[PDB]
């Protein structure tokens, strides 16, 4: 179709499927396995990825240019990369992913919303399809062109490490959040065939869904552990939510570390390609975890050739390899030689590569757009977020006994009050785990309000605000408080140092609720990725308010304790008597919460 250097798969106005043939059709072994190599920004060079034909890059939890760095770092960064791609024999351009789980959270300065367990407490599905849509902005604000997003894990035991990740115990719930696919993607359209994979363009980003399957069924929630479920529970429980997600054209799947009654996800041939490719008609690429081949050993990693064979024979298309990339492409390209992998399976993996890629414009604009950078924590974003973690929020308690008053809402005019706790001021510790660092971090790590700030913010300007981190009795009883804001919780974590069999919240949390409780009365806000031994907490406060890893906008929580907005949120998740019960989940046998799952109270805006 017309210059006579007319190459088809270069060619916009050609079918996807055209394309993607006739770019398979012309590329060698070398380039083909290539394409299903992703590697870590950390060992990618422009000559290791132009030499290797690399498909795909990422950063992993905390894996950045700089610290701080600034949009514009992030596309110079990603398109640097990019060139030394495009400058191959093909000119196929990566892809580069990265986990923007709760908006674009790795990248100093994104909007940070609230982890997945306080968007389940929303019942919102709308509200999580507008944060998707914010998040590919702010994703493609750094140039990156595909998010490792939604983790569509059904949380059945809190004692993971990984809960806040998933939106609820209850796999209804969990589905009706798959509304963040077209969020980050865009809809698609009414002919859709579902499993077929779809981006809207240059300001949509690719999603993932995630981690294929059962990884929230683990053994006492033990991360990459065996999920012990018959084949109907798996199906009943694990599975749902991935259908919704091929309804809805999301473009990859990530695989789990975990096992299903003693296999591996990673060597599943049945699950991998019996199931998601030739029963629900997944035509995306599926992806590895990071390592996760060599995972499928004990050891890990013990015979690389083994987790290559069986890996790539169970169905995976792209290998998060990600460091070890000439050893990946090295006994791959053997496995082919020998007859050990057919070439049948290399073009099925680099037909969905390649599907994915077209699909979503990426030869068409390969590089970033620098008019996107403004994109980075914009405040209509940020209003989005504190929206997001007011709804977020659970009303535990709002009075010790039936007759009291009810102590909230606060009013912003009183004299002086108290802000107290180790959570009331400390950004890192709201925004919980994958936020700047993989395992998140401590104090003023991104641009954002704390619980403090949001206060100052909010009050009459004659309330004097005092905060006390730690306060004894006497200070509060001595300060001529009107009441008191005490925040308390759970320190960041992320996948297994978040794995917790006794969900006790540390210390001090508890002492400094009673000290300021006994003195004045008190509105107790919970920071948790999860449900934490609570009636202790609760015994001593007036009101309770769980208000899990709400972000960066913390005057979500002041929109709610000062009456701006009622209490709407609902428990997503059982909250149990104690850990001794675990697992529990709503519709068991022997179901005895504290606090049922949907439980929460109620406030009226003032
Ligand atoms: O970051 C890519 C994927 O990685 C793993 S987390 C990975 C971790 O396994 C590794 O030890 O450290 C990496 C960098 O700190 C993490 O990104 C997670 O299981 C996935 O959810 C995530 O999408
Ligand atoms: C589960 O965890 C135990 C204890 O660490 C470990 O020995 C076992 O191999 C794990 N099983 C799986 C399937 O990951
Ligand atoms: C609970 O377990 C966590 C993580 O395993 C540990 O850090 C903490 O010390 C434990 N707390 C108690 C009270 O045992
Ligand atoms: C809140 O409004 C509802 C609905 O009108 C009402 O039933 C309830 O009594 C109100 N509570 C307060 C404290 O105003």
């Amino acid at each position: 179709h017309h210059a006579a250097d007319y190459v088809l798969y270069k060619d916009a106005t050609k079918p996807v499927e055209d394309r993607v043939a006739d770019l398979l059709g012309r590329m060698t072994l070398a380039e083909k396995i290539g394409q299903m190599t992703q590697i870590e920004r950390l060992v990618a060079t422009p000559d290791v990825l132009r030499d290797n034909f690399i498909g795909s890059l990422l950063s992993g939890g905390g894996s950045v240019p700089r610290k701080g760095a600034t949009a514009k770092e992030w596309q110079d960064m990603v398109d640097g990369f990019q060139k030394a791609c495009m400058s191959t024999r093909l000119g196929i351009p990566m892809i580069y992913g990265i986990d923007a789980v709760h908006g674009q959270n790795n990248v100093y300065g994104a909007t940070i919303f609230p982890h997945n367990v306080g968007l389940g407490a929303t019942r919102d599905p709308y509200l999580v399809k507008r944060i998707g849509e914010a998040t590919a902005l702010e994703v493609r604000a750094t140039g990156i062109q595909y998010a490792f997003a939604p983790c569509i894990a059904v949380c059945r035991d809190p004692r993971w490490g990984r809960c806040y990740e998933s939106y609820s115990e209850d796999r209804r719930i969990v589905q009706s959040m798959t509304e963040l696919i077209p969020g980050l993607q865009g809809d698609v359209p009414k002919d859709f065939t579902s499993g077929m994979p779809f981006v809207a363009g240059k300001n949509k980003v690719a999603a993932c869904a995630k981690h294929f399957v059962g990884d929230g069924g683990t053994v006492d929630g033990i991360n990459e552990n065996n999920t012990i479920i018959n084949r109907e529970g798996l199906m009943n429980i694990h599975m749902p939510a991935y259908k919704n997600a091929m309804d809805k054209g999301v473009s990859t799947v990530m695989i789990s570390y975990s096992s299903w009654n003693g296999v591996k996800m990673h060597a599943n041939q049945d699950l991998v390609t019996g199931y998601l490719k030739d029963t629900l008609k997944f035509k995306g690429f599926v992806i590895s975890d990071f390592e996760g081949i060599d995972r499928i050993t004990t050891p890990a990693g013990s015979d690389y050739s083994y987790s290559v064979k069986a890996s790539i024979l169970a169905g995976l298309d792209m290998i998060m390899v990600p460091n070890k990339y000439q050893q990946f492409i090295s006994i791959l390209t053997g496995h082919v030689n020998g007859g050990v992998i057919p070439m049948s399976r290399i073009d099925d993996a680099v037909t969905r590569i390649l599907r994915v890629k077209f699909t979503m414009g990426l030869f068409e604009n390969p590089y970033a757009d620098p008019a996107m950078a403004e994109q980075l924590g914009k405040q209509e974003h940020r209003d989005l977020a504190r929206e997001a973690a007011r709804k977020s929020l659970v009303l535990l308690k709002n009075g010790k006994t039936s007759t009291d008053a009810p102590l909230l809402p606060l009013p912003k005019k009183a004299p002086k009050i108290l802000v107290a706790g180790s959570h009331a001021d400390n950004l890192g510790y709201q925004c919980g785990g994958w936020t700047i660092e993989w395992q998140g971090d401590t104090g003023r790590t991104t641009v954002g309000t704390t619980i403090l700030e949001a206060v100052k913010a909010a009050v009459d300007p004659s309330t004097v605000v005092v905060f006390a981190e730690n306060p004894d009795a006497e200070f509060v009883k001595s300060g001529g408080f009107s009441y008191a804001i005490v925040a308390v919780g759970e320190h960041p974590y992320t996948e297994t140092k978040g794995d917790n069999l006794n969900l006790t919240i540390p210390e001090p949390g508890l002492s400094t609720v009673q000290a300021v409780c006994g003195g004045v009365r008190c509105a107790t806000v919970l920071i948790s990725g999860r449900p934490v031994v609570v009636q202790p907490l609760l015994a001593a406060s007036d009101a309770l308010v769980a208000a899990w890893l709400p972000g960066s906008e913390g005057q979500g929580v002041t929109d709610a304790l000062f009456g701006d907005f009622g209490f709407t949120g609902r428990l997503p998740r059982t909250w149990f008597k104690s850990v001794d019960q675990l697992p529990m989940n709503v519709g068991d046998a022997h179901y005895d919460p504290l606090f049922r799952l949907g439980y929460g109270l109620t406030t009226n805006a003032t």
